[PDB]
């Protein structure tokens, strides 16, 4: 029993007049996978920002080296209404079982937040074989760094970007130091680090199009950064997607970008960590 | 070698003039599965009532929260005679191996009780590939609560009933408290309890026909019961059938009903247990 | 590379004039299986009698309840010569590895005993893919009860015999006492013993032809024997064949008979064991 | 993406004017398997001799009973240049992971040694699906018995040679002593030793052509050698190829010869070891 689900996008009014937030989507596995990623990074509390145009989940990883911004725009889901801008806090372990219980048989997820129950976030999963709606009442808080969202504004245009598959990235970083990323016109991308037993190891990408690399680096100006390999390896081990887009800045800042469906998964790792 | 077995039903006389009870049936696995159920409930002694029209096996589970009545009517088996009404006691561990030794190759089970051997119950299994009859002499006692059979008389007409599969019931009750069953005309069946980590969880059945639900509850009168979830979960873990029919009473009484073939398996869980 | 092997039988002269015994056969697995049987019975020394017409291997099992006579007649093998009647002793553990090394690729086994090497028994296995002959020099002794061979002479004609498969015999004896074998004209074969937890158990074979049973018991004279079930169960666990013929005597004596190919495997269990 | 690789052989000049050695080959698995063999023999340091015509890897096994000479001639690879005769030392554990990381997806291996980096040996592996070159900088030494290469000159013409598969050799030597190899015209090859429990065991090869045996032994002169079976068994357990050619000398010297592709793998075991 697979119904066809209309995609309505942002609505001007909610279906229930008491809803501060109404969300529904026909791919609930994005939420299961989002929360596997949070578990792998050992994020303890997930902060949520709801807005008339999108819902955003935020957390540092446990090491605090990296920050995750997961955004779902309302125009890309089946049903989205949010009255205004508000914030919620969700303890990750509390919702872990629920999100893990989703499988490929769940055809829908609905999330409701009502003015008259400000400490509750309702998650609704419908099974359409027998028409049973299953609801979880997840207690949430309001917590009122800050803006790393600037790093991923439409305009912050990074000079060096490419794409790895989960396989490629985990092969590269297979064997307590840094890895140098260096480029250049003709752009051989160079990656160098020390592998097992202090052996100097070098990868050279001769074809920018096979790894979908783009560069805005001026012809003869060199780009070289030194980033810590332990942070990269942990982000690789934690991936839930098949592909990441890596974006690099001259001061060493790194943005990892994965897309699931309506979900845009951004992981920022700035070079300011001691 | 599969013979065709005539179904004769209740006979007016036995084949052996000394038989107080003669039973035979062409689906011996019902007895294997009946006795797996008794083992799962850890019933220690199985009491038997034989009657000119049916044979009934009785026992409490080990917790005493539930009572099992398993009935096989003589009109539905291959061969049935009983001289009068009498009672026997069978120690479950004593017959456990025998009943577990049945498999899909057994085409017949015969049970004989003779006046001149009042402490013996004969079980006969025939293998028709080589025409060997194998007989067990099971020592039995006569023990002379009482009538919970009233709860399942033809007339005790419960206002709320539905059907779950083994899968559905075990999914519902997957994660030390009670579960509220509530209904209402339009009947959304509501089930609510606390799941992992004190999360309020709610199942709502919008289609009465997909779970084969029937209700005799008057239009606007509410039906709500509170029953202990530990007793339900143990009955679910113990099921040997694929489907149960759940019947509910306004005072919280519950009757679970499974059918194997000629065997009707009833499990009663009244709301009087402290 | 499978050659065709001529079956010559008993020859009047050996190929090598110094051979006291020359044997060869195109089914060496009979020897592997014979020696698995000896290992299962934990026979320590295997005695061998060689004769112008046949070779015989003899041993008690470790319990001494049973005696094994394994005979290979020279007329049924590819090549057989024996000068006269002589005896050899073979330590079983010494040859166990060799006999276990045979597999379905061995197409031939040759055994040679020469006058000038009276403490040596030569075993020769040929691999015809590359034409390599592999030879083992097995040191043997000469040891010069006695005649249980009388029990299995052509004339000792037992009143009750039948056949079980390995499966049937192991099912019958599946669960420290005796088993009664009883018969009778119309011959229902009856077997009775105590199964698990002192339950009296009875098997009745209504069709003599499905178990290939023959009886020479006079019409109305009863035949009943009591034999120890532990000895039977050990012979069943030790079988290397798919079928045994059971032969019974009125004093309780039992002969088990299996055939491999040219090998006749007899196991005698007389009722004189305390 | 499988390109076609030109085989150019020895070049008169290198592609990079600073190369003392340039090697490349389109079967990098020969190097993986060469280094599995060295690991199995527990060779600690691998010595390398580079020459305008070939590259040679040398090491004793850990027991020092055997010496390995692995030669790759430049005329048989895709690209080979060497300026002169020079020697390098490679610690085996240091390169073990790298060589083990090769799989059937590697289509190329390049090895470069440059005058201006005399302590470095560069290994380059190219992945042609995405055009990434991966390079390892392996630190090497220069170490400046000696000539066992004489044993395998074109002219040292051994009187007895044959071929075993890995399977055959490991079956022969399946079960602290010596094994005698003896021959003779008509050449039955005889092999004799003591197998399990002091049993004299003899293999006789009646067909010289099925094991590809050649002999230059004069008609009636006997050839017999006694070699230690422990050294043979260890070389068998260590094989990485499917076939070895065994060459024998009258003083007991043994040469084992395997070919991978361009790699000739020679293992010498002279009879001078105490």
């Amino acid at each position: 029993v697979v119904p066809n689900f209309e995609r309505k996008g942002i609505l001007e009014k909610p279906v229930r007049p008491q809803s501060r937030l109404e969300f529904s989507y026909d791919n609930p596995l994005i939420f299961k996978n989002l929360f596997i990623y949070f578990k792998n990074l050992k994020s303890k509390n997930i902060l949520v920002r709801c807005t008339p145009t999108e819902i955003t989940f935020f957390s540092r990883d446990q090491s605090q080296a990296s920050f995750v911004i997961a955004t779902i725009d309302g125009k890309n889901v089946n049903h989205y209404y949010a009255s205004d801008v508000f914030w919620l806090g969700i303890n990750r372990e509390l919702v872990e079982k629920m999100f893990n219980s989703i499988d490929r048989s769940f055809l829908k997820i609905t999330i409701v937040h009502r003015y008259d129950k400000p400490e509750t976030l309702f998650f609704i999963f419908t099974d359409f074989d027998i028409d049973k709606e299953c609801t979880y009442q997840i207690t949430v808080s309001e917590p009122e760094e800050m803006e790393k969202s600037i790093s991923e504004e439409r305009l912050k245009n990074y000079p060096l970007r490419w794409e790895f598959t989960s396989k490629q990235l985990k092969k590269t970083f297979s064997d307590n130091y840094t890895e140098l990323v260096t480029i250049e016109g003709d752009t051989p991308l160079h990656l160098y680090f020390q592998k097992f037993n202090s052996i100097s190891y070098h990868e050279m990408y001769k074809s920018s199009n096979k790894i979908n690399l783009t560069s805005t680096i001026p012809k003869s100006q060199v780009f070289q950064i030194n980033v810590k390999i332990a942070h990269i390896k942990s982000l690789a081990s934690a991936m839930v997607t098949d592909k990441i887009r890596i974006l690099c800045e001259e001061n060493g800042n790194l943005i990892f970008q994965s897309e699931m469906d309506a979900l845009m998964l951004n992981t920022i790792t700035l070079n300011n960590t001691i």
